[PDB]
């Protein structure tokens, strides 16, 4: 089998992504944000408080006849922008574009932060990384990809994001139509969950390559590209009237300021993210100040390849029994 789905910016900045997802017979399709940097499938629900719903589409188990409480089964996560959320477990038919698993692990939010509250634009989270993340208890419950693999022609799914446009998520085929020249595949580690790899390096504008290796994670559900401080200053140093504001919490530029490119290496490859990618404009309504698409990680713990990167590839997530990732341009 296989699937095919687009994927809708949710403003004109890009700051996410969603993807129609359905759920339940008859169905009831709501618009997940698709992130490959958590293991839980998550969703605004008849069961979430009611003050902290405002907008979002809700899944309602009762009227779904293929739905059944996981008996016992609590959730709750936290993630690294600190918004967080927390239920209990439904399963239920799942399908996106056409591919369908029967009981996949449903969490019906009962509490939700603030931030998700905020955003009428996303109704749920699916996560696509590994299912060691998973946070359902005392049963830890398999991803979407998870449960779909054995089945899919070939055990991968592929991210396309687009720029200030919608883009595609396929499972169990590689559009060989989608990209060009070659995918270059590259290791991952496992060992924290994530679609963890090393970059080989990074070009700022026209400027020479610097081989260093980073380590990062391939995350559709971060907006931007979090890179060690040595590499972001010398990335901003290139960009007239830059500075880093505590009071902002990062990068800002004027955005009178012409942005150059970013390049990042997989293995010898090289991926171009072309410099508007990296304005996510104003800080505020009216003000001359724009916020940079590359900031630092540190504090973070962790390298993040987010969307600000993944965007300017086709990127394979490939589940084979040894994970790798591949990256081409297009």
């Amino acid at each position: 089998s296989t699937g095919s789905a687009t994927t809708t910016p949710i403003d004109s900045l890009d700051d996410a992504y969603i993807t129609p997802v359905q759920i339940g017979t008859p169905a009831q399709t709501l618009n997940l944000d698709f992130d490959t940097g958590s293991s839980d499938l998550w969703v605004f629900s008849s069961e979430t408080t009611a003050s902290e719903v405002d907008g979002q589409t809700i899944y309602t188990p009762s009227k779904s006849t293929t739905a059944k409480l996981l008996s016992g089964a609590t959730w709750s996560i936290s993630y690294g922008d600190g918004s967080s959320s927390s239920g209990d477990v439904y399963t239920d038919t799942v399908s996106v574009g056409g591919l369908t698993v029967t009981g996949q692990a449903v969490e019906s939010a009962k509490k939700v932060s603030s931030s998700f509250t905020e955003d009428s634009t996303i109704d749920g989270l699916l996560g696509l990384a590994f299912s060691t993340l998973n946070t359902v208890s005392p049963t830890q419950q398999k991803t979407f990809f998870d449960n779909a693999k054995a089945s899919l022609d070939s055990p991968v799914f592929t991210a396309d994001l687009g720029y200030h446009a919608p883009g595609t998520y396929n499972f169990g085929f590689i559009d060989t139509t989608a990209y060009t020249g070659s995918i270059t595949y590259t290791a991952v580690s496992t060992k924290q969950g994530f679609w963890e790899w090393t970059s080989t390096g990074y070009a700022v504008g026209s400027g020479t390559f610097k081989s260093t290796s980073i380590d990062g994670i391939a995350d559709t559900g971060t907006t931007l590209l979090y890179l060690p401080a040595t590499v972001v200053s010398a990335y901003w140093a290139q960009v007239s009237g830059a500075k880093s504001s505590s009071s902002v919490g990062g990068y800002v530029f004027p955005c009178s300021a012409t942005l150059p490119s970013f390049t990042f290496g997989v293995g010898s490859a090289r991926i171009v993210i072309p410099g508007d990618y990296i304005d996510f404009g104003p800080i505020s309504t009216g003000s001359s100040s724009c916020f940079g698409g590359i900031q630092s990680s540190a504090g973070i713990g962790i390298n993040i390849f987010g969307d600000v990167a993944l965007k300017a590839a086709f990127v394979v997530f490939n589940g084979a029994t040894t994970p790798t990732l591949g990256f081409a341009s297009k």
